[PDB]
């Protein structure tokens, strides 16, 4: 594969994940987006080269690596008009970071409007050499790895503004009710092994409850977090979460259907949609033949674990953090809103603002969006889930940062002590109150939002400008960032 430093051309051409052709977008001269891996403390430089042409799509670009702290590096986080300006077509940018602390499985994809439903999306692994569960499984490779991922037969800008998918995607293939005879995907193992699968949603918006036939799963890992542990027989995974789950190919050379169902679109398995083979070696070249069966043993995220069994930062009890912030998520005039404010892309990225003098949230753009953080401290972070904004359970995410999941979606509990980390939780249904905290460790602009691109596309976002005042200092910025903004400028409507 490719990775750490690596040219990553963007540009466009037809694919057919599911049988229909369309035009989307490709990286390196390939659909799905190739995957890039390295090491712990490896020095990531990638390069991103923008060929785009097509206007729908956009020929504009930025790219965000999904998961990735970026201490002293914010301004290769993504995000366009908070990190960044979009790289313009026509030229190239180069993200220059490292990942000195952490380890895992992550992703990469355009944060520009809704352009990653239309291709940009792809996984990155960070391989730890001194991995915990390193002796849970035989093999951990580029085989191991499973996107998920819904297809629309009509482009992001085309069909409707939350449109549903024509086809779940497993690994680039997959099957919608039209192409009942598609090319599935198939995942090889061999009787006798164990496998570190690494599941990635690259989902813009449906969730998916993922299974094997005749195998039970050992999670090990959600998003980037080592966890302890914990056998399931079912996994429902939101958009752009991680789960790392081992699989012990015991059971009988054959074929075994991979599902995954989704909660929007089409929800069942007839024709084999949603599906995917899990072939070990030796078995027939066809569908497999095997049923399912309920989940007993279902993934619940209030009782997973951290390996480490670290406390969540701040007090065991409520407020007992040196500031809480309540999330209150609504919905007018086509537009989400959090706390009656709705995120719009500011013309001066935020990065910049800070960089040329804004002191305080006050002083920053969209207005009503961004919440000054102080340096050092403990935050805590409340998403009540409401009916108020449709389209749930939203899956929130924060840019810059792992957050202790205080208090999991479908639960009442609040787990101070041994609580679950990672980047991305569901808010749930009305009467969940998904809480979260983290510590401020980070100077810079971090985005906060929905992870359903539709979504984000309609406002549901908020910036954190955590420790402005050494936001400056810790974040020089290369000259070719510094560009980006006088280059974007100089665009017309369709060129961008
Ligand atoms: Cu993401
Ligand atoms: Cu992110
Ligand atoms: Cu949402
Ligand atoms: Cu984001």
């Amino acid at each position: 594969s490719i990775g750490p430093v690596a040219d990553l051309t963007i540009s466009n051409g037809a694919v057919s994940p599911d049988g229909f052709s369309r035009q989307a977008i490709l990286v390196n001269d390939v659909f799905p987006s190739p995957l890039i891996t390295g090491n712990k403390g490896d020095r990531f430089q990638l390069n991103v080269i923008d060929n785009m042409t097509n206007h729908t799509m956009l020929k504009s670009t930025s790219i965000h690596w999904h998961g990735f702290f970026q201490h002293g590096t914010n301004w290769a986080d993504g995000p366009a008009f908070v990190n960044q300006c979009p790289i313009s077509t026509g030229h190239a940018f180069l993200y220059d970071f490292q990942v000195p602390d952490q380890a895992g499985t992550f992703w990469y994809h355009s944060h520009l409007s809704t352009q990653y439903c239309d291709g940009l999306r792809g996984p990155i692994v960070v391989y730890d050499p001194q991995d915990p569960h390193k002796s849970l499984y035989d093999v951990d490779d580029d085989s191991t790895v499973i996107t998920l991922a819904d297809w629309y037969h009509l482009a992001a800008k085309v069909g409707p503004a939350v449109p549903t998918a024509d086809a779940t995607l497993i690994n680039g293939l997959g099957r919608s009710i039209d192409t009942l005879n598609a090319d599935l995907a198939v995942i090889t193992v061999t009787k006798g092994k164990r496998y570190r699968f690494r599941l990635v949603s690259l989902s813009c918006d449906p969730n998916h409850t993922f299974s094997i036939d005749g195998h039970s799963l050992t999670v090990i890992e959600a998003d980037s977090v080592n966890l302890k542990p914990q056998t399931v027989d079912s996994i429902q995974i939101f958009a752009a979460q991680r789960y790392s789950f081992v699989l012990n190919a015991d059971q009988d050379v054959d074929n075994y259907w991979i599902r995954a169902l989704p909660n929007s679109g089409t929800r069942n398995f007839d024709g084999g949609v949603n599906s995917a083979i899990l072939r070990y070696d030796g078995a027939a070249p066809v569908e497999p033949t095997t049923t399912q069966t309920p989940s007993t043993q279902p993934l619940v995220e209030s009782a997973l674990t951290t390996l480490e069994g670290t406390a969540a930062p701040g007090n065991p009890t409520p407020g007992g953090v040196d500031l809480a912030l309540n999330m209150a998520f609504g919905f007018a005039g086509g537009r989400f809103t959090i706390n009656g404010a709705s995120f719009t892309p500011p013309t001066v990225p935020v990065l910049l603002q800070i960089l040329s003098g804004a002191q305080s949230a006050q002083d920053l753009l969209p207005s009503g969006s961004v919440y000054s953080l102080p340096a050092n401290a403990d935050i805590e972070i409340s998403l009540p889930a409401t009916s108020a904004a449709p389209g749930f359970p939203h899956p929130f995410h924060l840019h810059g940062h792992t957050f202790a999941v205080v208090r999991s979606a479908g639960s009442s509990t609040y787990n101070y002590a041994n609580p679950v980390y990672r980047d991305v939780v569901s808010t749930g249904s009305p009467g969940d109150n998904v809480t979260i905290r983290f510590r401020t460790d980070n100077p810079g602009p971090w985005f906060l939002h929905c992870h359903i691109d539709f979504h984000l596309e309609a406002g549901f976002a908020v910036v954190m400008a955590e420790d402005i005042p050494e936001v400056a200092a810790t974040n020089p910025v290369p000259q070719a960032w510094s560009d980006l903004c006088p280059t974007y400028d100089a665009l017309s409507p369709d060129d961008q």
